[PDB]
């Protein structure tokens, strides 16, 4: 009943604020609607499989939070395999390549692919990471979808299928759902388009030994009957002294402050007295999670590798279910197996499906693209649809529509009386990803300290020192990639010189 | 704790859905958040304003059902003031006209008003009333927004300040925010652009004397101790025999039948078991609601009459914290006001002000438009922001973002299991509006008494006779207006 802080959501955010508190010396309570913590991460274990990511599994340099957490706790991580190369499949066929990047071979595709990824980043720097909405031309770029954009900068259809491609595979969305704004604000605040898309070097170079899950359940053990498991919160009053959180299940809880670290729409969930105020009541209303369905087609040999291809696959083309693919094969070298998404409207199109009947589809695919009829023999297979998810809402993440981030944007993290608000969405850096639910779980746990008067205002952000086991190289460009002129600039050039 | 059908929420679509299982011998409860029934209707009385309509209120021919269900609750109508001239002002001056829709001299930019509308008529024919997803171009036009259509469209400036006004006002968000495809929809099913704009023979033609309130309380009378208020819904359990509802209070209710009367993203306030199936579960998050501070200003006199303005005011740019007014004075002549709305992203804007400081900007502004320092003399002032309820989300309605009708529009009014669904958003004609409130309502219970056996399958839906009251004019168009060129048309030409 009575305690210092409830925090409603026993995922990676929620966790990471309440060990905070924690090992600070408060009484915590963790109110988890789930039967499990780890929310948007699940590691599922059986035989076949031993342990496998359903949700939420790649961490890689300068995400250093949750890579600090994560060792603290015990855990270990492992290198995706990206020894052999990598295979980019347009129009019906495959194309091996090294490096992060597909290569371009006609200049004027190759002027119009550079120009894009530069571009996006060019704009990523007029964006400042904790107020996206004080870009110089916030308005402009928010009422703008990505596909007006890419539209717009886009000469050669070979680069807008790929900017369209790493839309979809980056925010589990369409162009046309999203704000230019927030899309651009998304992939600067994780380091550029470099970062974003690298295995090595980048967001998918790693994954945790026995599955990302142990963050969440290694921290459950820690805090013992703390975290209360199928406590859906229903209802908080703050109209007297202490706040009063109540659960489906009829349990009262007393606090001096809430912590909520559930996804900003999932505050629909939840009944306020007082109401919220107007700015946040349209908000939670106006922020959907996008849609993936996560596929694992396990293997007796990763037998790509005897082909010289690491197992990332680049799928372009409406036919192709999935549109990306990463070895997810043990380090150990055993338990063979592909991971690929299906993004966006495609988790819409073949959720109809059976399993087995998307088994099928994805074997077909695979044996296509890597040119092998061994991809037609599966083992075993996993799968698991974020939309059926009540108390996730979808998955990677929350994306912005048009004209929301701009009008909404600075309500996300803006305290309510005496709730704070975590979870990764809050997050300035990596937000999306389980290195922002680090970040701002413990951010509004030190909020709190300090209106308990027990930090200073200067200790609620904190900077975190970079790891010792995933060190973290540069992003680099060359001097043809800075200063080739796009497409549009190379018409300027002979236009003014055929004058 | 037992009944046949549990309503949940009393507006005017969840009450027309109890009228008619209780009016059929069924046994109803209607379980309502707030502390008063009538939802998206609210009418204020005071000894100042006598009663004032601070959500909707306005009703007009075609729109039959609540006509004949207010009728039948003893309610009448009177008509909005339209008598004496309209104003269009822009560009810091104003400009009085007769007849629905402001002229345009200029050859050029009368071309380009004329394309516009005749436009947006043209492609809403293409667009089924109860299936839009289903238009030829569906896809395309829903995967650009109405900011996008507009800047495609208009040739000229002036016709794209009005074409925006137009917009929101009609589902109080920005261009940029809605659906092309939706936006289109949501006009055809209305009867079009001259029907819906129109108060002379179109949507805002009258009100009802006393207010619309009365609609929401009248039923609440006749269903007695049936309607629960103060019980917001938490959580409904349908994997038993019989369905469970669960209130905020702690009461359980068990019914054979629910019928969600509610706001679309609203169901996101209730607990689902079993889940809701994965496209509601995400069609939920996705429809937000406009967002609009509807505002009355009140005078000694109705003294724009004596100007030959009748009190229509159709304000345009970004200064303006109105863009569009009416005359709401009482029909009896006295209780002189003027209703104006603070539309999509100004209600966010200017709701930061105080009541004082909102009532000063708006009798400047009229006092500018009427030309009329009379203006400047309020007697009293009503106000309220629907932006801010937690119990409808915004007002008038729900919109569509870009891909999301074409998407997720197929669920919204599918049953699951022994939940129907109600509410304006789920009507084909008028939706939106109360109109369309009662026609979902009263299909909603006719699908009901069809799982139950009681009507066949081809009574689920029925036509409504026309009002003998309230008569509709045909909508018509001249030759002119029919076969002259648009702009790039007569360039093409050139
Ligand atoms: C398929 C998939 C792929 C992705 N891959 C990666 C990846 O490779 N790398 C990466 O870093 N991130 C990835 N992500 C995203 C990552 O999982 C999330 O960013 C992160 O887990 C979010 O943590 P969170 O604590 O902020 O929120 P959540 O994990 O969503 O936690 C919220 C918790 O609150 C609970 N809750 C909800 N409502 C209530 C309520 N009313 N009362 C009580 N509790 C409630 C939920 O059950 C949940 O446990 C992926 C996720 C998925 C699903
Ligand atoms: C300012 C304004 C101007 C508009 N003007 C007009 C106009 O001129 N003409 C016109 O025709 N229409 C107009 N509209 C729109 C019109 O009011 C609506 O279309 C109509 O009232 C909708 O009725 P409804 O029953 O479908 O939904 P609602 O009126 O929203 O009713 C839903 C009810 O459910 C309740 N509820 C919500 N959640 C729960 C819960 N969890 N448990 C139990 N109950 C719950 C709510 O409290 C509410 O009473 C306007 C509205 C406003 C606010
Ligand atoms: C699962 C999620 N990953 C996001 C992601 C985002 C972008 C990615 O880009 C891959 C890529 C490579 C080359 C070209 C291209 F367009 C995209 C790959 C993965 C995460 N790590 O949380
Ligand atoms: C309140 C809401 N009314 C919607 C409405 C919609 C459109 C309207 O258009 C007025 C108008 C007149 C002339 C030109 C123009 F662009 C718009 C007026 C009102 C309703 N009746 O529910």
């Amino acid at each position: 009943n009575k305690c210092d802080v409830v925090v409603v959501g026993g995922g990676i955010s929620g966790m990471a604020a309440a060990k905070l508190l924690h090992d600070s010396g408060l009484n915590v309570v963790v109110l988890e609607a789930r039967d499990r913590v780890g929310g948007r991460t699940y590691t599922l274990r059986n035989q076949k499989v031993k342990y496998v990511d359903l949700g939420g599994s790649y961490v890689g340099p300068t995400q250093n939070r949750i890579l600090r957490l994560a060792k603290e706790l015990g855990l270990e991580t492992y290198k995706v395999n990206e020894v052999e190369r990598l295979i980019h499949h347009v129009k019906g066929k495959s194309y091996p390549f090294r490096g992060p990047f597909p290569p371009v071979w006609n200049p004027i595709t190759y002027l119009d692919h550079n120009n894009f990824w530069r571009t996006m980043d060019d704009m990523g720097r007029e964006i400042p990471s904790d107020a996206p909405w004080k870009a110089p031309l916030a308005e402009e770029w928010d009422n703008m979808t990505m596909k007006e954009l890419l539209d717009k900068l886009c000469w050669t259809e070979s680069a807008k299928q790929l900017a369209t491609l790493f839309v979809n595979l980056c925010v589990t969305a369409e162009t046309h759902e999203v704000s230019a704004l927030w899309f651009l604000w998304y992939v600067k605040q994780c380091g550029g388009t470099t970062r974003i898309i690298s295995t090595t070097n980048g967001g998918q170079e790693r994954k945790f030994v026995g599955g990302s899950g142990q963050v969440s359940e290694r921290i459950m053990d820690l805090l013992g009957d703390r975290v209360k498991l199928e406590r859906p919160v229903i209802y908080i009053d703050q109209t007297r002294e202490n706040v009063l959180v109540e659960t489906l299940n009829h349990e009262m809880y007393e606090a001096k402050y809430v912590i909520s670290a559930i996804p900003p729409t999932l505050g629909m969930k939840i009944h306020f007295n007082p109401p919220l105020p107007m700015m946040r009541n349209q908000m939670i209303t106006r922020v959907p999670l996008g849609s993936v369905i996560k596929c694992i087609v396990y293997y007796k040999e990763p037998f790509w590798r005897k082909k010289d291809y690491c197992g990332t696959m680049i799928i372009d083309g409406e036919e192709a279910p999935v549109a990306y693919t990463l070895d997810d094969t043990k380090p150990e070298g055993n338990y063979a197996a592909i991971m690929g998404f299906i993004l966006a409207h495609k988790a819409r199109k073949l959720a109809r499906l059976t399993k087995e009947e998307r088994l099928k589809k994805l074997c077909e695919l695979y044996a296509k693209v890597l040119g092998s009829l061994e991809a037609l023999e599966p083992v075993h297979y996993e799968e698991k649809n974020w939309c059926e998810e009540q108390y996730s809402g979808g998955c990677y993440t929350t994306y912005f529509p048009p004209g929301i981030l701009t009008q909404y944007g600075r309500v996300l993290r803006q305290p309510v009386d005496r709730i704070y608000f975590a979870g990764t969405e809050t997050a300035t850096h990596w937000s999306g990803y389980m290195e922002g639910a680090v970040e701002a779980g413990e951010r509004a746990a030190r909020e709190i300290l300090h209106a308990m008067g027990k930090i200073p205002e200067d200790e609620i952000w904190q900077s975190e020192p970079e790891s010792v086991d995933v060190p973290a190289q540069p992003i680099t460009t060359t001097f043809l990639e800075r200063h080739l002129p796009s497409v549009p600039g190379l018409l300027r050039l002979i236009g003014l010189t055929t004058i």
